[PDB]
């Protein structure tokens, strides 16, 4: 798609099999979702923000799809006000800003 | 330009006057610096990302020049890691995500 940015661009995204809605976000380098469940083995993170840091899991090798392509990336568990797809997704798509 | 993701896309960028650096960042409302000084009346604000709120100050109708671009628009001033052009100037240079 090419995507217009007046309004938020949500996208509908499976992640580990679980369909999610989740923003695509030029700023953020990796991929944070928390309305999700993964199994297995992860590694604390402490991810940072605008509002401080966090400890979360990173779970890897996990399966997302969005808008048809199918890779394979990071994903951050844990509390964030939304969903974002970051740059280690958005980059194996290819994705560019436009203007 | 058309800009790639496998590295953040910071742009060179001139808000009252004042140039700085700042990251294109589609998660973004809003445009948020820390390191300008802009004069006059503001209006406080509180937004909130990754790990929590921060209570920053707005002023409006600041004049933003990017590559060659020449809009007006709102700019958050208080501290952040890193500086984002956020959609409410995106939007203005039709700016799109395309992949
Ligand atoms: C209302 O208008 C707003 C409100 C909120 C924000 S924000 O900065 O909180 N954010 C909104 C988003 C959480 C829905 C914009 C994001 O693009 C920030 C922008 C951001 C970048 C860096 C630091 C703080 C914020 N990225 C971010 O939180 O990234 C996290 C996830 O991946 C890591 O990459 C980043 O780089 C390493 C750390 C962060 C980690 C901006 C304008
Ligand atoms: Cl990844
Ligand atoms: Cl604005």
């Amino acid at each position: 798609p090419q995507i217009t940015l007046w309004k938020r661009p949500f996208v509908t995204v499976k992640i580990g099999g679980q369909i999610t809605e989740a923003l695509l976000d030029t700023g953020a380098d990796d991929t944070i979702i928390e309305n999700i469940s993964l199994p297995g083995r992860w590694k604390p993170k402490i991810i940072q923000g605008i509002g401080g840091f966090l400890k979360v899991r990173q779970y890897d090798q996990i399966p997302i799809e969005i808008e048809g392509h199918k890779v394979i990336g990071s994903v951050v568990v844990g509390p964030t006000p939304v969903n974002v797809i970051g740059r280690n997704v958005m980059s194996q798509l290819g994705a560019t800003l436009n203007f």
